[PDB]
């Protein structure tokens, strides 16, 4: 069971997403002023602007509790990988805080933290316009994982066994399952050294 | 630059997202245009059947690649970077972002279930550029999230398409000066911009120790 609260300026980009409730709230919904400002120029300069921890510690207030896991998307945050996305599988409830600009005013992951679990992390090293890209993976990879929802992969096929003159190995068709998994263990192998040699503990290209 | 991206899924409401989040200005211009393309166009059969189980056995099913050929065939020319997301690509970063905004076309497969029959990338790769790639090192339902990670990464390096007409970042700050009891840090407010830059650097230097020592 999971409850995950998304916060974001464009909650219509968060569209495509029993067990497992997704809200998605506007952050505008928690400004005063009529121009329902978010953001203002950086302290010591730099280009861009920086969004008011004000605005943020007014939403996070209403939607978090003690036991809230709250998520920062941001492409200095730790790494988020698939033991990442099992730890957070067993949580009753994830907030998502989706930054915009240059990233939210630091105090607001600050001052969570002194009364809840805070986890700013980076989905892969590139470079997003914002944190709801990064929100929509960490949810999918996560949500797979909720109870009652090494190696690279090798290839897969499936009919016809030819197909424009390119046939499905043949150990596929054999029905020897050892000299499959053999096989299979062997492309895999293959790919991993080739494409992430830093799995099995080589230098990167 | 004039860019082209074709998606091709059996979700595409799901890539609906990319589309609104394009500015008009860009697409005026003729500086960017993504089309969706649902993969059940080109299926064979009133079924309307995209996926078959695999060969050598195993869960799960793997996607048709006559299907898949029939698409690509339609949609591709030898002019096309086709993109394949995977979690057994080489890794997605910064750079392949930057090398792919000056492309006039990308076609973007997402597959779903086990992944796509490995003759359509196969075949592809005989009369264009082929790029199997993974986001990160964590597993999907399909491409569309990544499809949808890398559309953004790539477009907001094509020139017009933003606008206006190493190391990790440090933190940073906005007004007001204190909120719920914690300053600015008083070097911002200093107007001293040498050792501003100099505080930035050794913020930056001790979250890239802490939070990604692998840069190093
Ligand atoms: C561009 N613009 C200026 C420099 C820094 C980032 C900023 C944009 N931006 C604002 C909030 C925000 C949150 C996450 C991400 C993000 N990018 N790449 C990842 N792997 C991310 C994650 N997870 C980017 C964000
Ligand atoms: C789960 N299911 C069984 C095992 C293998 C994966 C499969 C799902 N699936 C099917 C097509 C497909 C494409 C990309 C991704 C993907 N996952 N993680 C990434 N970084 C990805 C990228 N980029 C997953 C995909």
């Amino acid at each position: 069971s999971m409850k995950i609260d998304v916060v974001t300026i464009f909650p219509e980009y968060l569209q495509p997403v029993g067990l497992v409730d997704v809200a998605v709230h506007d952050l505008r919904r928690w400004t005063h002023d009529v121009h329902k400002s978010v953001d203002d120029s950086p302290y010591g300069g730099g280009p861009g602007m920086v969004m008011k921890p004000t605005v943020w510690g007014d939403a996070l207030d209403e939607i978090c509790t003690s036991e809230t896991l709250l998520v920062v998307p941001t492409p200095a945050g730790y790494p988020f990988t698939q033991e990442t996305a099992w730890q957070w599988s067993t949580e009753d409830h994830l907030v998502i805080a989706c930054g915009r600009y240059e990233g939210i005013d630091q105090r607001v992951a600050d001052d969570a933290a002194t009364r809840m679990r805070v986890r700013e992390v980076s989905i892969g090293d590139y470079v997003l316009n914002g944190g709801e890209a990064a929100a929509l993976v960490i949810i999918e990879a996560v949500l797979r994982l909720v109870p009652g929802v090494s190696l690279l992969e090798g290839p897969s096929y499936t009919r016809p066994p030819s197909w424009r003159g390119m046939d499905v190995p043949p150990v596929l068709l054999s029905g020897d399952h050892a000299k499959i998994a053999a096989w299979r263990a062997e492309q895999s192998r293959q790919r991993t050294i080739e494409r992430r040699p830093d799995l099995l503990g080589f230098d990167s290209p």
